[PDB]
């Protein structure tokens, strides 16, 4: 069939610094999509501090496509390779993360959508160093309305919880419920997407622990003849000052090169 290629790469800032560079490339034929990404987390001021990296290999399979219906498989494997520096013990640390995800997109009405995915994750090696569940499951699933081909408005449940399989454990075991709510614009070559996410409820180990907001925009540049960039801020907060975890700060740019064949 027609064999579709992307390259990119993209370079992300958070802080109260990390600096978080990355690259990605995937290419698709029918009904099957291979993607390859590195991504690297450390110190803005690498003094120096831990740090890791994370190779990628994901494969993705469109069981079927159409108006009314659409489902489809991600299967994917992830190294974190963790190079820790002032910490009694280690000194680096490898721990796989093997991931199954479905999606699905299903038309209730010409202007409503439900769609979705979820993932199960194992975890495994290096658990009790890296601190890991060494199991997970994650979903982002709710109602698309589209307005029109300019605007639509997304408002999701998000759940993610740890499990241990090995029922000695309670390492890494949390859980977390959000509504996130996106409203993608489409201006000619322009996109842009606010976003929020609203904490329903968390709780975990390390206590985390209430009511977390964020608050987001993603601006998106198509130049027509394959290449586009990305910008995107966010802002997440408990309730700032004594609140418990107060603020965040994050902003992201990318860059993607489209290009095709047959
Ligand atoms: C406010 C917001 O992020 N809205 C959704 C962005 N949609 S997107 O264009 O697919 C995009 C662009 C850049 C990063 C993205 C992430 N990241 C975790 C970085 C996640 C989903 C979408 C996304
Ligand atoms: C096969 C042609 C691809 C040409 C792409 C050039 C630039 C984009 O890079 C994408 C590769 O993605 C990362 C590959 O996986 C990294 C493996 O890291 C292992 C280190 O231990
Ligand atoms: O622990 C040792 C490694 O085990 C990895 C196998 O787990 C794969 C999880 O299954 C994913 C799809 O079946
Ligand atoms: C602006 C987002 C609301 C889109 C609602 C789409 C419903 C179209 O079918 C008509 C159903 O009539 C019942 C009204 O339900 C409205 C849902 O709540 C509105 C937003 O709070
Ligand atoms: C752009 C349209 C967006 C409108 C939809 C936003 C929906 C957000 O709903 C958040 C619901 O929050 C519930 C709060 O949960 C905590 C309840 O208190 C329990 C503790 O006793």
């Amino acid at each position: 069939n027609d064999w579709h290629f992307n390259i990119g790469a993209m370079y992300e800032i958070e802080n109260v610094g990390l600096a978080e560079p990355s690259v990605y490339f995937n290419a698709a034929n029918g009904p099957w999509r291979i993607a390859l990404a590195y991504y690297q987390e450390g110190p803005v001021d690498y003094k120096r501090g831990t740090w890791f990296d994370r190779p990628e290999l994901e494969v993705h399979y469109q069981f079927l496509e159409n108006d009314d219906f659409s489902f489809g498989l991600t299967g994917g494997f992830r190294n974190y390779g963790y190079h820790y520096v002032d910490e009694p013990g280690k000194d680096t640390a490898n721990m796989q993360r093997w991931k199954i995800a479905p999606d699905w997109d299903v038309k209730l009405t010409d202007d409503l959508r439900f769609n979705g995915w979820l993932s199960m994750y194992k975890f495994a090696n290096d658990l009790n160093t890296t601190g890991y569940a060494d199991t997970r499951v994650e979903t982002e699933t709710g109602l698309q309305y589209t307005f029109n081909e300019t605007v639509a408005l997304r408002v999701n449940y998000y759940l993610e919880r740890g499990f241990n399989m090995d029922d000695s454990r309670n390492n890494g075991e949390f859980s977390t419920q959000e509504i996130r709510a996106y409203l993608p614009l489409t201006l000619g070559n322009h996109s842009v997407t606010p976003c929020t996410r609203i904490g329903l409820d968390r709780w975990s180990n390390w206590d985390e622990g209430h009511d977390f907001n964020r608050v987001g925009l993603f601006y998106g540049y198509d130049f027509q003849n394959g290449l586009s960039v990305s910008l995107e801020y966010a802002f997440e907060w408990q309730d700032h000052d004594e609140g418990d975890s107060d603020k965040f700060h994050y902003a992201g740019v990318g860059v993607n090169y489209s290009f095709h064949h047959h």
